[PDB]
């Protein structure tokens, strides 16, 4: 009777039809990869090799189900992004907006013409899909224990900076900022730059937006790295005064959508224009001079979250940039 | 899974095609040289002798790539600065503005007519290029741990001064100043002069610019040494009232470019005039009476960062100085 997990853990209802310790190991791989990848450790997901699943695999977020389906390895998930990608590789949306390239497992001869290495098989699909779900479902993980833990971690790196931040900014300040930074899925693997930044900057600035924008600027090299395909910023498109015109001007201190939003019509019209997407493939980059980039993120949350963003103030300074165009219009 | 480096280290993706412990040793040499050279210790760069690099060498700044290329020792990097230097010795710019004299490795007979000792071979190129990249990429390293460390270091030298500074100015004050001083790559090997200076001066003055200018004056002998080639200040050129006229006058308390900048046109015009560079070789020295020398540094960041600067208030007092000229004009 005395069942005492307190908050419940992360559980994966893997079909027993598959199950191997290999998966358990793959999770360990994924977990540290997350540490590597984004600089963020992952709690262990418990494998639950449900005895009779018909290859159904279900993930439970302590324990809300997030995802179900029958993993039949007759399809693969091939996110090469290659020009050959077509219906043959259906680009399915996950709730996280990870895009899942469902391909015919037997169309590998096409995959062969490109990065066939991501032609996910049973085990890769589990791993990849999980990444596309759980790592993809970022920010959720950045809670208080996690942050404090991360602030205990790296004692050896200072520890005075670590402590100054504790002594001057405090966890609420820090947690807020980190939570905001992970929105762009910034890989925090150099937490210290953020800290080095913040201990000076945040003691002066109280604006949580600039306090992450400034930081993004400090981390600009990373950010550029995230999108500098082939050594230059890739697919860069400009959005400007169209928004400034009403929305900058109608900045209200109210943090709501109303912070900027004039009316849903302004928003709807902007989205209409967004349908005339600057990037027809969605492969970035919304370059714009906004601290209120957050709101353009909202602009693309409806319905094109797949497009990465960058503020103009974050622009690679004299960095070769592939400007491809501007919106034909976002004025109305 | 529990991968716990915290902030990631400095890694050099050296081709295995080269690799020898000699390089590891050379790094140790470079590291203390940096200590000697600039008075600043260097963290160790980890050698990563990538198995199959085609002599590609890539440096990762925890771990942002900074630099890649194929190190083929068929070229050398000869920064003699000699009059013979020509296309035969292509003076390539690194992002740091270190200039890299790519020469034909087989044109050593020209190098022979001058300081052939810097005709960098595989190992020297690695070392030299790294210096031209990493030491060249100064200031980044001057963080909190580093500063505090340096302020623990030399306990034996006072320790009261060290402590007074801790007790009166504090790390933010000190760190700021040090970070500014390293902008001119001042060799801090006599940190105590700075400290001896600051404990009095900074307790009165709150201007971070003068608080480094004053210090530069205190360190004037060094500074003169940096550029007193052949016993006199070399290639000295004067820039004056041209700037004072609008920019001193349009000092705003705003710390932005606008602190001085009238308009980008003023800036652009000044740069235009800068194209009519006072020193046709770029070999210094911008002599001018400015605390706002920082802004002339910005003036030459676009696009001639290679030229060293000196404020008039920092001028060698009755020190033989090779005045060669003035700008023909920076008035507009």
């Amino acid at each position: 009777q005395n069942i005492s997990p307190g908050a419940e853990p992360l559980i994966l209802n893997l079909s027993s039809n598959i199950y191997s310790s290999d998966i358990t190991q793959q999770i360990e791989v994924m977990r540290w990869n997350f540490f590597e990848e984004s600089g963020i450790p992952l709690p262990k997901i418990i494998v639950n090799p449900v005895k009779n699943n018909d290859s159904a695999i279900e993930f439970l977020l302590y324990q809300e189900s997030i995802y179900k389906d029958t993993l039949i390895d007759d399809t693969v998930y091939f996110e090469a992004g290659h020009a050959e990608i077509s219906f043959e590789f259906v680009q399915e949306k996950l709730s996280t907006n990870s895009i899942v390239y469902k391909t015919n497992k037997t169309n590998q001869q096409l995959a062969h013409l490109t990065g066939m290495d991501v032609y996910a098989t049973t085990n890769d699909k589990i791993t990849f899909l999980l990444k596309k779900l759980v790592l993809s479902n970022a920010k959720e993980f950045i809670g208080v224990q996690e942050t404090r833990y991360l602030m205990d971690i790296m004692e050896r790196k200072y520890n005075e900076l670590v402590k100054e931040l504790q002594r001057q900014l405090g966890l609420s300040k820090i947690v807020d900022i980190l939570q905001r930074l992970v929105e762009e899925n910034v890989s925090i693997r150099d937490l210290r730059t953020i800290f080095e930044t913040l201990i000076f900057w945040s003691t002066k600035e109280k604006d949580v937006v600039i306090l992450c924008e400034y930081v993004r600027i400090a981390l600009r090299r990373h950010i550029l790295g995230r999108y500098s395909v082939s050594g230059t910023l890739l697919n860069v498109w400009l959005i400007g005064s169209d928004i400034e015109n009403e929305l900058r001007e109608s900045i209200r201190q109210t943090s709501s959508g109303s912070y900027l939003n004039i009316s849903p019509e302004r928003t709807e019209q902007i989205i209409g224009f967004l349908k005339n997407i600057m990037n027809p493939t969605g492969n970035g980059v919304i370059l714009t001079a906004l601290d209120i980039r957050r709101y353009v993120k909202k602009m693309i949350e409806g319905s094109f979250p797949s497009v990465p963003v960058l503020s103009f103030q974050e622009v690679g300074n004299n960095i070769e940039l592939k400007v491809l165009g501007t919106v034909n219009d976002f004025r109305a």
